């Protein structure tokens, strides 16, 4: 009936959207911290090539270690630069817009959780529409329905109740006056009209909307309209453009995923870098052909593909430190250490060990 | 009176929040920009000195700016370990925390915004508590109020309505009857009480709070209860924990301004970096007493003291490229040559030619 308490078929979805909206953070901490790590993995592969370049000098797999350290340099370098320009506020928007609107609901719905008057009259009922329901743990009557942030710790959102169109559940309404409304519980939060709703004296202004311009409540004696959310285009100026706004910001997110995270297993030709630094140091003519690129890797890789780019990784891997480098009994082995700021040491070892010969050299 | 509508006293302070609350993305976003952009000039400042002791490769000025690189390049590295590990949570925390709250906040204001019945009887008055108020740009009369969250751009914002004690506004209120309830404006929004609030046959079950436990509202005949929020101590649990959390967040901000993201104009023994590079690789003594470590200096830096480490710099950034390896009438200097992307370039350039200096000598 119109101007009563709500049943569970109308804050059920609402709390199943607030409680996906929670992990949005979670999600932003994930990426932010992904992204740091994989631009980290790409600088140590750089690292490696590097200092297998400084202990190889004069062979052509030295000359190759350099071409797959400035590519991983490189990748590193792209990820830094992707993380600045695209991820920091991508993710800061996810979780902003999200927060905000869980907010929004979240007031909403403890202000009806807390309308009561009874245990059978009030403004959240259960799906008989009996009894209010009464928070239990995290749920709303059984309903997992924190009403309240958890404590952020990175994880992957779902996506089951904001997916990529919209708001799956919170599609139209055809008879919100008994889907929704129950027969007898009372709720004065549930019309604008002077006898059972929000009007004192009279019936208020107008019609309000609550829960970011979800619901609509008529200062008439009549039943609310809900917006079906399910099914959004982007806008602007919305009466719920908060929930327009957290679907754009969270269907926006590319994760740490893109290219610049993700390594090439490509030609060596085609690698982030090579092509271009073979035809400006190796070749010193720009704009070649790319049979004289295969040309040059093939002197330095044995050819240029994919399992020749792997042959010299598997060497720099396999490449020992020096024991005074790295502790005790540790491990010596480049594929064996991990770690930007121990990796960038040990090249400063061995850079520190080519200007010795160089001097005496020249 | 009680069971009256609010009058500008009451709600102009959370308005006061909630907009300040709207920077805490913005904050956010600047932070993790701010970090990145520092990481990229250290790396940037590592880059141009590798390539001075490349383009010197076997001299002591050579030996001075691979202890500048190796500094730099450990700068950059532990500030993108500080980003992952620091500076992502902080701000996601702090954008999340705030955002909820302001959404909180939003609600209830756009609730008591909204529950009006004439433009002198309503849930929102003026200061004068005689006319109820209204919402033109992002003002609700006068008043600064948008109601809702910005776009995210950078900024970064002094905090003044929420600072390192609590929220300064929201102080304790003496006499709520009085300076937050008007003399006969209505609003059922004031009370649980059936006649003249929220109760319709009868008083609700209890209090309810509204604005995420700041406000108190009992089904009693009597005036609101609100939280002093100005001098808070973190805890757990409390019904106004948002408010809390949202304070203990900010509180916590460091942004990118910790020591990894700051140079080190200290003598160049206590460097980043420096001593042990001397220990390990030039005194090949792993524990050497720091005068030895001030002798070492002197024969690259000329001495051991921020000057010299400077006039190496200077040599480094005076120092030119090939005029192919830059653009058409571009710079040729290093100092004059920023990014990441460029300057790993014109390293690997020179790590090719130090390749074939070496085996064209050995
Ligand atoms: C992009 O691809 C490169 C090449 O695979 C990655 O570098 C490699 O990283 C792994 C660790 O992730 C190192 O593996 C080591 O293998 C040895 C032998 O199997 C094992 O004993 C060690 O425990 C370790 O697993 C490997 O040495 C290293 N290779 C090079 C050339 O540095 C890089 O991490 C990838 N980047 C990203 C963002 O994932
Ligand atoms: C930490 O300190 C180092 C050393 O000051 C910074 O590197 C230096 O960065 C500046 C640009 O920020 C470069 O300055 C150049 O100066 C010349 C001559 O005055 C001028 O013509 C150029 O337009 C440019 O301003 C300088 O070359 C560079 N020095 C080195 C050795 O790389 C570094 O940026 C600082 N780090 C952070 C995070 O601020």
């Amino acid at each position: 009936a119109a101007e009563k308490g709500f049943k569970q078929a109308f804050w059920q979805p609402l709390c199943q959207v607030s409680e996906e909206l929670d992990d949005q953070p979670k999600g932003a901490l994930f990426t932010l911290q992904a992204a740091a790590s994989k631009i980290q993995k790409m600088r140590d592969a750089a690292l490696r090539a590097s200092i297998y370049a400084e202990i190889n000098h004069g062979t052509n797999r030295a000359k190759a270690a350099v071409i797959v350290a400035n590519h991983y340099a490189m990748k590193a370098d792209s990820g830094l630069e992707a993380l600045k320009q695209t991820l920091s506020s991508q993710e800061v928007t996810a979780t902003a817009t999200a927060s905000y609107l869980k907010g929004r609901i979240d007031e909403y719905l403890n202000l009806l959780l807390q309308t009561k008057e009874s245990g059978t009259s009030g403004c959240m009922m259960d799906t008989s529409g009996t009894n209010t329901v009464t928070k239990a743990g995290g749920t709303i009557g059984g309903v997992p329905c924190k009403l309240q942030l958890s404590p952020i710790q990175p994880k992957r959102p779902a996506a089951t109740y904001l997916g990529k169109a919209g708001y799956v559940g919170l599609t139209r309404q055809a008879d919100a006056a008994n889907n929704f409304h129950d027969n007898d519980a009372e709720c004065r939060l549930a019309s604008g009209h002077n006898t059972n709703g929000l009007g004192k004296s009279g019936q208020l202004s107008a019609a309000v909307t609550m829960a970011a311009g979800y619901v609509t409540v008529a200062n008439s004696q009549t039943a609310v309209t809900v917006q079906a959310l399910d099914a959004l285009q982007e806008a602007s100026g919305a009466a719920h453009q908060p929930w327009i706004d957290a679907w754009k910001a969270k269907k926006a997110l590319t994760g740490a995923e893109t290219a610049e995270f993700r390594n090439e297993t490509a030609g060596i030709a085609g690698k982030t870098g090579v092509t271009k630094l073979v035809e400006e140091a190796l070749l010193k003519k720009k704009d070649s052909e790319a049979s004289e690129i295969q040309t040059e890797l093939k002197k330095y890789f044995s050819g240029h593909e994919n399992e020749q780019w792997t042959a010299i990784e598997k060497l720099i891997s396999e490449q020992p430190v020096a024991q005074n480098l790295v502790g005790d009994n540790q491990p010596t082995k480049l594929g064996e250490l991990e770690g930007n700021a121990k990796l960038t040491t040990i090249l400063a070892y061995y850079r520190m060990e080519t200007a010795g010969k160089f001097e005496v050299l020249t």
